[PDB]
């Protein structure tokens, strides 16, 4: 589905994050922002 692509995607794009809570916090809003954009 398109959630689990965008997601998918989404985490292993943002996943070049070096600071945890940047990179958890852009994952944990990317999805959110995914869905309610897409």
């Amino acid at each position: 589905d398109r959630y689990q692509d965008c997601l998918s995607e989404c985490n292993s794009r943002c996943t070049y994050i070096p600071d945890y809570a940047g990179m958890r916090a852009c994952i944990g809003l990317c999805a959110p922002a995914c869905l309610t954009s897409r």
